[PDB]
């Protein structure tokens, strides 16, 4: 690499200079001769000697941020951690470092358009948790807090870190709140097709399914390497929104609703070499996540045709753009419904405008902002949002959120 | 290693081996991805490039290592020695131009790549001659609405002071004017070019859709102005199948998309004038040309006549207006029997093209950022299609705008 890299916005001609990319850590999958920018996931513990430089890197960074770099406290903190690694093969983050790391993993999340909010994250320290019941307790408190009767607040709950890899804490759910999917014998799918596999695991562990279209899944929670356990989220904690349209009376007749709180629970949080395998986090929805993907993906709820039929569109040509017309109304309904019920939501125009402002500010104050164009650009109306025209650099900074294998493919059953 | 690409909607997985044959750089590194950056020889360097190309050509016709193959190499070697350059056989030129299209990672239309009419204009010596070839091209490609893919190839670069250039970015494009009050009349993307043409003697009608003159440079001389015979320029008035008031907007567009400012690289040879043309995907006009902020910017006006709530962005009034404009564009072209393709059919075809290419070639370079349409992305099949991007040659390359380089 060279020291400086420029990016240009083709709509406004603004040019930004990236220096932060020099602090890049892991690989991207790309080389000089091939780019993997549209590959979803490009490509057991760590040793003592693997861990010293990783912890030091994070500690320096942290003390650099609080304007105390090379201080007495900095050096004493380093001495402490180095001994702890030497005598236990791991170490413990202070409460302040854990909070710094969690906020910075969000800040460094190149596929997140919502990062203008990164510094307003409520961090719940759950490192004292020992059992699955305890996890359930922590998670209920998270959901209630974050939901806040519609006034959603971003939060993250962090469970104890990996030790030897045989005592992992995991949320088996991919999100804290999701709807169930039931593969029918006739090949059809009732509910959310994305969650069919997880639903079956839940039923096997003893879940009694209502077998409806929008059944909130049970939490499946694993503590300290033990077999996972099922708990029902109290229903009064799950905020939902029926979907209606500001002009089409019949839209309520489709019987659609969604949950208010998006809370991913299957990713891994990496801070200074430590691996927090259970770290559910939540913010609020962008309209299209629900309106476009969850509702109109062919392999999700796939309602485009049924909506188009009631709109009385011509559906035999594709050049009538009947799909495109229905899609827009669907997203109008979603936004209308959330707004009317005073539940926090952002439309893709507002969110993308905010990200550009956020990204410019990060370039001035931080020397860059990793961003994944393929993910940052919304799934509809791409070129009429300002991110479409913005050049972006992608690279991996630490602390960070990573993907991790599904726990059922790994778990050694007790 | 072999690499896999998965379509997440159909779960189809293809295996890429073609990338191993790639030789040009992409712009990325192991640490930084530049997938969304728009723009990331002497005797000595020339023969290996020449040899590589001739090798792959004779490979393509199943005569690799033949007598003809060796003799061709010897011929190209001796010619590079004695002249510092070499000339391509007619067949090599046609193979070359088709494969530059085939390798064009940003092009969603490559299912058509081997159906390409190639006009060899390498005997051309003057701007007038260029004008001639270009009119013949436009007439052939337009074909009274039944558009036919073509490219016209002018003489290759030599010492770099005798370049052939088409100064237009496209053969047919509308003028753009800087108004006294600051606004722009017409296409803002062409305001600078329009000013260069007026500086050179062009008398502008100063309307919203004025077809620009050709500005042709031959052998490195000052460019010259030419008027395309108006009977060769096919245009479509844009009207809407439900909204009768839409014609009142007075929008039109030209039928023939003909990019003329790029460089064709074959076997180490640089062709700096090589205008090529196909037909439009609707969104190119109905999303980008009409609704970009820096373009004609008509969303607001259309949403007015649709009488939508334009106070909040969360009414998605822009999105609604946008779909209607693209309905109008498709509807108008089809009613005028002018070849056009909607982004659903075109992305569907590309997925099928990928399938064929992985089968017969062991891969297909594709730029996901450019292949996904600028509206309704995830309801087209390419959104969910993983792609590998890498640079194969022959290729189309960007080159600097001529006015930054030329000395008059
Ligand atoms: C508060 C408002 C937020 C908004 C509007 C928002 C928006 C989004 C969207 C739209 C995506 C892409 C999801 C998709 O299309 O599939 C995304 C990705 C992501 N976000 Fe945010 N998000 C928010 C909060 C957060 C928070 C609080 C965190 C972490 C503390 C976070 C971390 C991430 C990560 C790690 C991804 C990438 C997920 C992946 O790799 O699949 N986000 N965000
Ligand atoms: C026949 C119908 C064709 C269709 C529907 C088509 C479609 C497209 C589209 C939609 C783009 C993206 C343009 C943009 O969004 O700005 C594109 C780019 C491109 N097309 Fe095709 N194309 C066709 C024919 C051709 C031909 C005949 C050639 C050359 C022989 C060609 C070479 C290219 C190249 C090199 C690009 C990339 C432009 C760049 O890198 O700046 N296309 N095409
Ligand atoms: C393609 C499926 O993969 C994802 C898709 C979306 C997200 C994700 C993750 C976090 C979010 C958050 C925190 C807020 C929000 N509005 N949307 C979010 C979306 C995560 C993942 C990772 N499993
Ligand atoms: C800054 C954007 O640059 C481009 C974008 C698109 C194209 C292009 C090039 C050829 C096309 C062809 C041949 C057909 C078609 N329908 N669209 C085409 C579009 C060229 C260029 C290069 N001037
Ligand atoms: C193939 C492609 O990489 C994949 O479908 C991506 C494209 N961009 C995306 N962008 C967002 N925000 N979310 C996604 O799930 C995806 N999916
Ligand atoms: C920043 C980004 O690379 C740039 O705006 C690209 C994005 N994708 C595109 N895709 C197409 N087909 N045409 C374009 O001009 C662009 N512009
Ligand atoms: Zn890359």
């Amino acid at each position: 690499c060279p020291r400086f890299l420029k990016v240009k916005n083709w709509e406004t001609e603004v040019v930004l200079t990236d220096t932060l990319h020099l602090k890049s850590t892991l690989e991207t999958g790309c080389t000089e001769y091939i780019c993997m920018g549209s590959i979803m996931h490009p490509s057991d513990v760590a040793t003592k000697d693997q861990l010293f430089p990783l912890a030091k890197e994070f500690i320096d960074q942290y003390y650099s941020s609080i304007k105390r770099f090379g201080s007495k406290a900095h050096m004493e903190r380093l001495e402490e951690v180095n001994k702890e690694i030497d005598t236990t093969s791991t170490y413990q983050l202070k409460d302040t470092e854990l909070i710094y790391g969690a906020k910075h993993a969000w800040r460094n999340a190149s596929r997140c358009v919502g990062r203008i909010q990164w510094s307003k994250l409520q961090v719940f320290d759950a490192r004292d948790c020992t059992t699955a019941h305890g996890m359930f307790n922590y998670i209920c408190n998270h959901v209630k807090y974050a939901t806040n009767k519609g006034n959603l607040r971003s939060a993250i709950t962090i469970f104890p870190q990996r030790t030897d890899g045989k005592h992992d804490f995991r949320v088996w759910n991919s999100q804290l709140i999701r709807y169930a999917g039931y593969k029918q014998p006739d090949g059809s799918t009732l509910g959310d097709p994305a969650n069919v596999q997880f639903t079956e695991i839940c039923i096997q562990q003893g879940w009694k399914p209502p077998r409806g279209r929008f059944d909130v899944l049970p939490l499946l929670l694993q503590a300290n390497g033990n077999d996972p356990e099922l708990f029902q989220i109290p229903p009064e904690l799950v905020l939902e929104v029926p979907i209606r349209h500001p002009k089409f009376e019949w839209f309520k007749d489709l019987g659609l609703k969604w949950y208010g709180l998006p809370a991913v629970s299957n990713m891994l949080l990496e801070i200074g070499g430590l691996e927090f395998s259970a770290c559910p986090f939540s913010g609020w929805y962008m309209g299209t996540e629900i309106g476009v993907r969850d509702y109109c993906d062919n392999s999700r709820y796939n309602i485009l045709e049924e909506v188009a039929k009631k709109m009385n569109l011509d559906m035999r040509k594709t050049s009538s753009l009947w799909k495109d017309q229905a899609l827009v109304e669907i997203n109008i309904a979603v936004l209308y419904s959330f707004q009317s019920d005073k539940v926090t939501i952002v439309d893709h125009h507002s969110a993308t405008e905010s990200f550009i402002k956020h990204m410019e500010n990060e370039y001035r104050c931080r020397g860059g902002c990793p961003a994944d164009w393929v993910w940052i650009v919304p799934p509809m109306s791409g070129s009429i949002t300002p991110v479409f025209h913005q050049e972006m650099l992608n690279y991996r900074l630490t602390p960070s959120f990573e993907y991790q294998p599904d726990p059922w493919n790994t778990h050694v059953w007790k």
